[PDB]
């Protein structure tokens, strides 16, 4: 049983996850099989050559974020020992320099977010057998940092490096004596103002380069930013890019660029992406010689070249785009214009790949949504925050394109899709959808929409299969709403609430019945506390219902007990969620009531003083019951009585101080118990049995108040005798009390 | 001292608040004394006489809500014996039947929200004394009840009834025989689709009337609701109301009403406040005879009148209106409608006092602005959940109201300083160059979540440079040019609540150097605005401001600066008096930190944070302090000498602490404090003052013969007052956890 890490296989090796545990040193206790160490944010200080000894078949460290809340000492040739050592990873350590003596074995190495200044030959040129190299965010906007200092010809003799990492630190230039097997070459935000003839000769290996942030864009900056002199663009020589006619990628986002010289695309024929966000191309937009010279391109990003003060009736898309014939995806977002005509998007139609117009925050008012029929592969067409109306920190992430899919994956997975989120849509109108593609994913999201839904409304995009209503003032009180939508599987109408927010609104859920393949519901925070003629949910394809944030409490304590069986016509239901209703007791029989069929059933964040455990009966396929975040006290004593299905059962955040006699005896069914954050002191001889034997796998404590005594000597053991009960988090496993244990893990005892 | 009542004297009257307290009974320890009794909201199941003994002195009995989690049990005569009882309510209180037996000294009686199905001469006929009769939510979507049932005649002898309400109840037709002392009529949502001539004949003192939701507009209702068939409008005789002469309110909202009978005005010359809300009179807004019979209207209400499916160009505004010669006030709100013309409001235009016009939510996408300049004294103009854009080229509760939303267009603090422009929820991405050209001298404006990311550079504003109080809550603004705003040379408040980055990432810095340059800026309210760096300027500078809201920022991190850059960060701030750092996650501030603070504050709230330690000798540099908030930390003591380090403080909050001891020496005397909070800590006792406050509830008393000490000096000083008593509780011993200290020997 291995402490303080979690040790486990991962692959063909071990691995020592040892993150986050408030160690104030490197352990000696790692397992003698461990090959990769995580020990990344934690409270070390210092490294010395023995941290590592008897560990020599050490492959990876990493040590990122030590230590927390003067900086990482390390002492040298403290690593030299490890002849293994291929990745080390020293990020965000405060190191004033290369730590000397690092070990030739080094394939990558990344000293990313520390205050290195100085890049020597006393500290890498040694690493010949480097392929990746991180240095970025060393020196930026530090009053310490004035400039990045590198030693003429360091990288040279780095004749294996792939990818060097020089983003965010002041270079001034491109440093010469580069090697030429790099692939990758990122400047971000390096204070290069001019890339010369010379800078890129002798890369022809090169597949990226990033210079974004160079001459930056600086209007409406989120973080510090220092234009050039007079806001002039990167200034980039016709013949920079002559020799690397390997580039597949070029980041030139935020480099102020009013013009893109075509000449610098002339020995490129594979670029693939292209990003110019954050730049003045509204202009080069409209004309655009360069996008002749990229018939390979597959990403175009064009995002946030808005002219300030602008808000121009039209957009301008040269007719060159439709040279562009590789171009599955183009992004177009904070452009800002008010109508889209179908002529301004001509150049695009022919486009054979074009799956993705990313369209967001454009502010657009009115578009001609009958041009989107002109396209053959056209699958995400994002329109998030414009203003269609009614018709009647982290350095390996990508710092300017947003990286996340548009659209959620299991929306766009159902076919088309289409996302007019947080547009004016305030009712659907007569002719919302006409001229619309075949829609099967459709976002309309926080529209202030308060729709009377009639049964009309989508039928000229009848089969939308993932409808997202979300944040919206839907009124889906007659029984014909959205049944037009006779495929519809997915309904999220989460947060939806009368447009006049007052506390009263009543609902009627008639609707769904109306559906045969409707898989998922989310009714989440629409405030439910009544329902008007009907009071059962009714449903013979409903795998999934999604009631939190409503008001069982209130619907489970009616007088009448209109509402007792109010989800047992949800024949199919296998998952469940009734947390966050506030519910303290559920009636036994509301309790029964519920869908045989549930495999999953959450109650966790409600205010449960007490569980009938043995109703469980009524529940043969049950495996998962979560309980989390309630008041409960105690845990009935014949489990496995009650249930041999159940696999999972999680329990924290009670008020439980009593694990009964042969709780775990039998109980056979379970795999996973959850008892963290209760009020355990001990746990007993008898609620350990066996002869059993349970076929528990993983068993989770952290979080209660243990007495470390003699009195736990019995649990101890027990952990021992059963090595395979994986116990997590052992490091927060602590005793309370008596005062001379306080603190400590229980681990940690005689 | 009064128990469990709180008792207090306040003019003629004594007072006992006796509510929300548990009882399970109507307590005979009330000072004979007491003539006001609140017993509100309690576990009371039984009225007897008994009950109310030897307690003539009340005046009025309030026993609405009993009991919580059938009812509320009333012997007759009851009250019988209280011969001064004047008023007596009695709401959801689950009552069968008005109670019998009811003092004929009654003027007012509330049984809103009860099961009463009958209204009889037995039960009110006799209260001849009756002024106010509530009767409202007792026969409402109930199968059991039908109808309400009306003894005819029942009211007839209440003959000084001023108000009658039966509002939410099914009646299908207005009672007849009503005295003609009435002067306020509720009527709404009682189902009476048809008012004859006979209805209202001789109500000569009638002053209100309220037919509200009978034949209600049900399209998009909250609430379940009935139209009339097929959605037919009301149906109101001619000559209904040629009597009601004295009427000055009438509510017809949602009473589905697509014309309006002007003779229906022919005899009420005096109507000030007319409700037609939630109805169909696009068309009769549009031609509108019924407008020319109002000349002392001073309040109309149109709202809420759009046509489904509808999205009109324009509105149409008759001319009419031009005859509303008192009109202050014009709802217009939900009406529907694109563009407003300069044309489309020349009616209104010459109507003297006409002082807000409310056209909130009609997604409209564009006005002439310039139109606002041809009105004498427009003071309100609202204009939220519209469609503005940027500019660009030149040129439940029963006594609440259910239809007419009450409270104040826009916050009186801003509307105070004159004109007031309300733009919030409308589409103003960016401040166009040309968005506040043809506005008058605007005082008040409020540009509230527009979604607007403008990088604010000084000239934004200078078309109305004589705004006060500038509200840009909730939106994506860059104030980083040390010119931001400064066009504005007369801004006393500026509110920057919930401002971010236009992409709403952890990482954005700031930079406050803006804030010196004003001469007469007041209030200033930066909370979560996430603020955790400043750039070049490191210190906030003001001549002027008195208030500044810095609450969910990261002075935790501003604090912890490795070159103590913050260290005087509101220390140039020399005026100032309310200072708000709650939601800072502060664990501790540094000392020094806390000593530059400016020593003009006298009301500092540093709530909310997780503070381990207070150093309270620093408040002697803070001369001044009166009001310090310390509530929602982590503290474990107090000092035990705080008369040394002030004689200022006067109201100390330190409720969810964990505080554990009171220090013998605590009462210094500081003979200043005057409020002591310590509430929700760890006390177990108190043992051996100007004070009149002192909260206590929520601590674990242990009551063993320790806290005997306590109790006595609770009752050698009544004049410290002490809320909530029965929740001061006992967690200890066993046999005691509980119960309420005061409930011991
Ligand atoms: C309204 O309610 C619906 C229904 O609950 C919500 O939509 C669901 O949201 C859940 C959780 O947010 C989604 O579940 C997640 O699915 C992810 C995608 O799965 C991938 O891999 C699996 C492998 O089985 C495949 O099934 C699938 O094709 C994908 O390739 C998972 O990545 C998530 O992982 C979960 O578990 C792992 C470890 O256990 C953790 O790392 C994660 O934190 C996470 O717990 C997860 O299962 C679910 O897919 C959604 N369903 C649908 C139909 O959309 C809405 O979000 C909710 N609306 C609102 C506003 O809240
Ligand atoms: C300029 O544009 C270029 C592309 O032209 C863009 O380069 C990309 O940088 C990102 C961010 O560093 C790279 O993404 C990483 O890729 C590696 C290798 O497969 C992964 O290790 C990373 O994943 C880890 O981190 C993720 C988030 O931090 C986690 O999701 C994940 O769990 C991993 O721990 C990450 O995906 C990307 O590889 C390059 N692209 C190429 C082709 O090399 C560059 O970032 C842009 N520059 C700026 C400043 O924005
Ligand atoms: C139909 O329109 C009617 C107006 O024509 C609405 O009438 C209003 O009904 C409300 C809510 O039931 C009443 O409000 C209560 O009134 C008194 C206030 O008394 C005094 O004290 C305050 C203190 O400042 C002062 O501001 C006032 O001016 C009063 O002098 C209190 O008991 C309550 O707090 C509450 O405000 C209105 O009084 C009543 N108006 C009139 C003139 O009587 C009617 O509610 C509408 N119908 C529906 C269903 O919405
Ligand atoms: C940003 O910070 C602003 C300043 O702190 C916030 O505005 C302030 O909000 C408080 C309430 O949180 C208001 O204080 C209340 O004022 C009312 C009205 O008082 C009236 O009667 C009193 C009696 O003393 C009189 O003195 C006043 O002049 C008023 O006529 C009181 O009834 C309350 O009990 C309480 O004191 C402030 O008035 C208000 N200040 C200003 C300048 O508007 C603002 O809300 C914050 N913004 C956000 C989004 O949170
Ligand atoms: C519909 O559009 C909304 C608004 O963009 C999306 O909501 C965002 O969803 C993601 C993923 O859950 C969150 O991280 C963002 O915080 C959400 N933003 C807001 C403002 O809610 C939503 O995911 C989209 N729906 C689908 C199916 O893709
Ligand atoms: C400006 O407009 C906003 C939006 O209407 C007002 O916000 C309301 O503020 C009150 C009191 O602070 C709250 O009870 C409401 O929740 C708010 N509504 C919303 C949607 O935020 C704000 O008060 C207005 N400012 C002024 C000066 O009147
Ligand atoms: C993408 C975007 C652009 C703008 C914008 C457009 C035009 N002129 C602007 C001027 C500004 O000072 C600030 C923002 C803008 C506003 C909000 C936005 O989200
Ligand atoms: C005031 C208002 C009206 C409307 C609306 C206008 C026109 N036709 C509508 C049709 C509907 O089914 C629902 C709402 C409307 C929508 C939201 C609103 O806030
Ligand atoms: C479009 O995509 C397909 C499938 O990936 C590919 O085979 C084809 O070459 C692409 N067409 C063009 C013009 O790039
Ligand atoms: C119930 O749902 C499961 C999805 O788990 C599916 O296998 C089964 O066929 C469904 N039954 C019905 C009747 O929809
Ligand atoms: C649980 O529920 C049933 C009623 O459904 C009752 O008979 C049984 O004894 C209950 N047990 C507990 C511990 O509540
Ligand atoms: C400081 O505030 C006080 C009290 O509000 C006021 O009298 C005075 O004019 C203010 N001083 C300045 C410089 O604005």
């Amino acid at each position: 049983r291995s402490y303080p890490c979690d040790e486990k296989k991962q692959n063909d090796s071990v691995i020592a996850e040892c993150s986050n545990r408030r160690l104030q040193e490197v352990p000696q206790t790692v397992g003698k099989y461990v090959t990769e160490l995580d020990l990344s944010d934690n409270f070390i200080t210092h490294i010395t050559n023995e941290s590592f000894q008897g560990l020599q078949n050490l492959t990876k460290i990493n040590l990122n974020h030590n230590p927390n809340v003067n900086g990482l000492n390390i002492t040298d040739g403290a690593f030299l020992n490890l002849k293994n050592l291929r990745e080390l990873l020293l990020e965000d350590n405060q190191l004033p320099q290369i730590p000397s003596g690092l070990p030739e074995s080094l394939t990558e190495l990344s000293l990313i977010q520390n205050n290195i200044y100085n890049i020597t030959k006393e500290g890498i040129s040694r690493l010949i057998n480097l392929k990746n190299l991180y240095l970025a965010w060393n020196c930026y906007f530090n009053k310490v940092c004035e400039k990045t200092n590198i030693e003429d010809g360091v990288f040279e003799t780095l004749t294996n490096l792939e990818l060097l990492s020089l983003s965010f630190n002041s270079l001034s230039h491109v440093p010469p004596k580069l090697p030429s097997s790099l692939r990758k070459l990122f400047l971000s935000n390096t204070q290069i103002k001019y890339i010369s003839e010379e800078d890129f000769k002798g890369l022809i290996n090169l597949t990226l380069l990033d210079l974004s942030g160079n001459c930056p864009r600086c209007f409406n900056a989120p973080f510090p930013c220092v234009p050039c002199d007079g806001g002039a663009s990167i200034n980039i020589d016709r013949f920079a890019f002559q020799n690397l006619t390997q580039l597949r990628y070029l980041n030139l986002s935020s480099t102020s660029l009013r013009k893109i010289n075509a000449a610098w695309f002339k020995n490129m024929p594979h670029l693939k992406v292209l990003d110019l966000e954050f730049n003045y191309l509204v202009g080069e937009i409209a004309s655009g010689a360069f996008l002749t010279m990229l018939p390979r391109l597959e990403i175009l990003d064009l995002s946030f070249n808005y002219i300030k003060g602008s808000y121009p009736q039209h957009i301008n898309i040269s007719r060159n785009f439709s040279k562009l014939l590789s171009l599955r995806a183009l992004h177009l977002r904070g452009y800002v214009f008010q109508e889209l005509r179908e002529d301004d998007f001509q150049p695009l139609m022919q486009l054979p790949n074009l799956s993705t117009i990313n369209l967001g925050i454009n502010f657009i008012k009115q578009i001609d949504f009958k041009l989107f029929q002109n396209f053959s592969n056209l699958e995400i067409i994002y329109l998030s925050e414009n203003r269609i109306s009614p018709l009647v920190f982290d350095p390996h992430s990508n710092f300017y394109h947003f990286t996340r899919p548009l659209i959620k994956p299991q929306c766009a997975a159902y076919g088309k899709a289409l996302d007019l989120s947080l547009n004016s849509i305030f009712f659907i109108g007569p002719n919302q959808f006409e001229n619309l593609p075949d829609i099967a994913c459709l976002n309309l999201s926080a529209n202030s929409n308060a729709q009377v839904l009639s049964g009309t409304e989508f039928s000229a995009i009848p089969h939308v299969k993932y409808l997202d209503l979300t944040n919206n003032r839907l009124d889906f009180d007659n029984a014909s709403a959205l049944t037009e939508l006779s495929d519809l599987e997915v309904l999220d109408l989460s947060y939806n609430s009368h447009y006049f927010r007052i506390a009263g609104v009543t609902h009627h859920l008639e609707f769904i019945q109306n559906f045969t393949n409707l898989k998922v519901l989310n009714l989440s925070h629409n405030n439910i506390y009544t329902l008007t003629d009907k009071y059962n949910l009714e449903s013979k394809s409903l795998v999934e219902l999604v009631f939190s944030g409503n008001r069982l409490d209130i619907l489970w304590n009616d007088d009448d007990n209109r509402y007792i069986s109010i989800f047992k016509g949800l024949k199919n239901l296998t998952r469940l969620d009734l947390s966050l209703n506030r519910l303290k007791h559920i009636p036994n029989e509301a309790f029964l009531n519920l869908p045989a069929s549930l495999t999953e059933l959450h109650i966790n964040d409600n205010m449960l003083k007490f569980f009938n455990w043995t109703l469980l009966q009524q529940f043969p396929r049950l495996e998962l019951l979560d309980l989390r975040g309630n008041k409960l006290l105690f845990l009935t004593d014949s489990l496995s009585d009650f249930t041999s299905s159940l696999r999972t059962l999680l329990l924290s955040h009670n008020r439980i101080s009593h694990l009964p006699s042969g709780f775990l005896s039998e109980v056979s069914s379970l795999k996973h118990l959850d008892l963290s954050s209760n009020l355990l002191k001990t746990i007993n001889k008898s609620a350990l049995e066996t002869k059993t034997t349970t076929k528990l796998s993983m068993l989770e404590l952290h979080g209660n108040p243990f007495e470390c005594t003699c009195d736990i000597g019995d649990f101890r053991r027990w952990m021992d005798e059963h090595l395979n009960v994986k116990i997590p988090r052992l490091v927060d496993v602590i005793c309370a009390s008596p005062g001379d244990q306080r603190g400590k893990s229980i681990v940690s005892l005689e």
